[PDB]
């Protein structure tokens, strides 16, 4: 029932979800100046495998990879987690125009695009369902792109989209290492957030990384030829499938750096 169209879009979905407008909602916009240096941080750790992929989806809201998440091969650590959380997905979030799609914002500022690695305390919870419910639940990495040189890595992914531009659709997705997709700086910002689509629960510790990656402007436009329909339906190309910035509510942004 919700989606983002005009009708089915973010602005209504607490319609249906309440707690689209509790108290740590996320996306945010992220106010450099006013983030927390904390120095007391451990450092973020990316432990990726190279052959951990199972396959590219559309599921109507965006394009998502999906992990083998059985062992602690490839999950993030350290920063303001306490204990590994295991890589479950990762997909995007981009826009119909060049000037927006992010979620996040820094300072006012929008990205073409933005990438999100959900992980989730596969230690303390036994599904990745069962985690998502709970504060300490998951950790979302989010990497910001923008157009610039085309991204060497990122065409197995732009090139498999084809097959996959159909709401409802799926492809076997195998030894794509998420590591390719991250930037040369692991400094970050961190808050206690939410998924960014329902049910928007309150259970996620996101790190935004501060170094965006880039890729080409034939990349991206991959991205806008997925569509948010199925075969059969009208064509509706899967563009603007972002939450825009949500209410601090008093909340702490941390800074793994000195702005
Ligand atoms: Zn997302």
């Amino acid at each position: 029932g919700w989606g983002y169209g005009q009708d089915d879009g973010p602005s209504h979905w607490h319609k249906l979800y309440p707690i689209a407008q509790g108290d740590r909602q996320s996306p945010i916009n992220i106010i450099s100046s006013q983030a927390v240096y904390s120095p007391s941080l451990q450092p973020l750790e990316l432990s990726y495998e190279a052959c951990m992929s199972l396959s590219i989806t559309n599921n109507g809201h965006s394009v998502q990879v999906d992990f083998n998440d059985s062992d602690d091969r490839t999950v993030v650590t350290g920063g303001p987690l306490e204990g590994p959380y295991r890589l479950k997905q990762f997909h995007f979030h981009w826009g119909k125009k060049h000037d927006v799609g992010s979620e996040h914002t820094v300072d006012g500022k929008s990205f073409p695009s933005e990438l999100h690695l959900v992980h989730w305390n596969a230690k303390k919870y036994s599904t990745f369902g069962e985690a998502a419910s709970a504060p300490d639940g998951l950790a979302v990495v989010g990497v910001f792109l923008e157009t610039g040189d085309e991204h060497p890595s990122m065409n197995r992914l732009t090139d498999a989209l084809y097959m996959v531009r159909f709401k409802g659709t799926k492809a076997q997705f195998s030894c794509f290492n998420p590591k390719s997709l991250l930037p040369a700086s692991r400094h970050y910002w961190t808050y206690p957030g939410s998924l960014t689509t329902p049910p928007l629960s309150e259970s996620v510790t996101w790190i935004v990384l501060r170094e965006p990656i880039s890729i080409s402007e034939r990349q991206m436009g991959k991205f806008r030829s997925l569509l948010f329909t199925s075969e059969d339906d009208e064509r509706i190309h899967m563009v603007n499938n972002f939450r825009p910035p949500q209410p601090l509510k008093g909340r702490v942004v941390k800074a793994s750096f000195r702005a």
